[PDB]
């Protein structure tokens, strides 16, 4: 279950998540757009899912894309803040899960975000250990899809 | 015009929003649920819009309501963080506006949140001065509906 997936996040993982978020989370507009734009360049098949955002190739200049990207980073902020309380983490994860379930996004497709996260982390010198920690957090969401 | 409304956020208004947010934003779960239990208590006619959350009268015990409430507080956090840049505040406001336009929520009904905000602020010893500052922030979203 989602609860089991959340309850598994260890102290070392939470530590790595929080330490890395201190940095990548400090510039939500910049890192959010980079994270999201990287998803398109590496997984072109997903572009169609974001038609509401207009021409996503416009990057930062696209106000809809910018608003979406900044807001996505606050979803992650939400997750990071609820780490010490699985019950709260679970209810916010399920809330965001519905938003994707309605868009027909499968657990496998949601996992496509791992590549982008790993790359953004690397641009800030956070290695594989940190990428693995984030994959574990993403896995919590996947348990809900 | 969302741009004209954003212009209404002067130095003094932004300061009050920040000062008050430091207090109410420190407990997103508690204050977030307080907002909704108040909204549904004072304006029962709005309950229908929230069918997905189930029995809202359950308050904190309702996982869907709690997840919803926490998430809402992060939208306000988003707004507060974008006060320095009107162009970024506008794009995040329009993003959330769409979420309500799709649910057929009008500017007038969105404004019903002012009552709960004033009550929650009052409970923390923040008077009309602060309630009015927040009413101006809500006005920015109303301009986009
Ligand atoms: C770190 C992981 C992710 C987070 C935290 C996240 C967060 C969000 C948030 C907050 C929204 C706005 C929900 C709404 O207002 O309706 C959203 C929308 C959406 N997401 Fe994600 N998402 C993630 C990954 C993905 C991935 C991997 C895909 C694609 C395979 C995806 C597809 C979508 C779609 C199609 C929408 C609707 C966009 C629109 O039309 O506004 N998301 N996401
Ligand atoms: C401070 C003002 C408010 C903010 C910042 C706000 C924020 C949000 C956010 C972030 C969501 C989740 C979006 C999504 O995932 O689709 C949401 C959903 C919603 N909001 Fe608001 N909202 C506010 C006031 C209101 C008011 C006053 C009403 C009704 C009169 C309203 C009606 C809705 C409805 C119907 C939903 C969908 C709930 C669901 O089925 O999950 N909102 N709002």
């Amino acid at each position: 279950s989602v609860y089991d997936a959340a309850a598994q996040l260890t102290a070392d993982v939470k530590k790595d998540l929080r330490d890395s978020w201190k940095v990548i989370g400090s510039d939500k507009k910049g890192n959010g757009v980079a994270l999201f734009t990287t998803l398109f360049a590496d997984n072109q098949e997903t572009i169609g899912y974001f038609k509401r955002l207009g021409d996503v190739s416009q990057g930062m200049a696209n106000d809809k894309l910018r608003g979406h990207s900044i807001t996505l980073m606050y979803a992650l902020q939400n997750f990071i803040d609820q780490l010490d309380n699985p019950d709260d983490l679970v209810c916010v994860v399920e809330k965001f899960a519905v938003n994707h379930i309605t868009r027909k996004i499968s657990a496998a497709e949601f996992g496509k975000i791992n590549g982008p996260i790993k790359k953004v982390l690397a641009s800030k010198n956070f290695g594989d250990k940190y990428a693995n920690a984030w994959a574990k957090l993403v896995a919590v969401v996947q348990a809900a899809l």
